[PDB]
């Protein structure tokens, strides 16, 4: 079955540059800006539409090897990126994949909100754990936060 998780943070980079960053070039910044969360990332397959399949290395000495992602969907005009989790890390004999959704709206102080869905899908049952979900979401704040602080830092990047 299905385990749906929801979170929400705030960045203070506009919706439309934080998107083409943060979503659209994360194979690129996520090894460059957060070095000690993500080592590598890998395209396996595709051009980056649905389908595509990227290869997502962790550095030594944390719980997982790598997940390899799948593109799902990827809206350019209303900020929403699906992707899954599909092999490596997690997914085995108790996991068969994690479907995500991040959407990124715009506030009106020149920032934004990022709203996230976690959908654990399950070989029958094996329940979900709490810190399954909380080193999930810690490892997306890392790297939110690694790419905020070079977007400030870096004005002409992602214009
Ligand atoms: C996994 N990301 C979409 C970041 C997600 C963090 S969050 O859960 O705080 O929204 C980026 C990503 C990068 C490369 C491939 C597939 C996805």
């Amino acid at each position: 079955g299905v385990f749906n998780y929801e979170t929400e943070t705030t960045s203070v980079i506009p919706a439309a540059r934080l998107f083409k960053a943060f979503i659209l070039d994360g194979d690129n910044l996520f090894p460059k800006v957060a070095p000690q969360a993500i080592s590598s990332v890998e395209n396996i397959e595709g051009n980056g539409g649905p389908g595509t399949i990227k290869k997502i290395s962790f550095p030594e000495g944390f719980p997982f090897k790598y997940v390899k992602d799948r593109v799902d969907e990827v809206d350019h005009t209303n900020f929403k990126y699906n992707y899954s989790v599909i092999e490596g890390g997690p997914i085995g004999d108790t996991l068969e994949k994690i479907s995500n959704e991040i959407k990124i709206v715009a506030t009106p102080d020149g920032g934004s909100i990022l709203k996230i869905s976690n959908k654990y899908h399950t070989k029958g049952d094996h329940e979900v754990k709490a810190e399954q979900v909380k080193a999930s979401k810690e490892m997306g704040e890392t790297l939110l936060r690694a790419v905020e602080s070079y977007l400030l830092a870096h004005s002409d990047a992602y214009n």
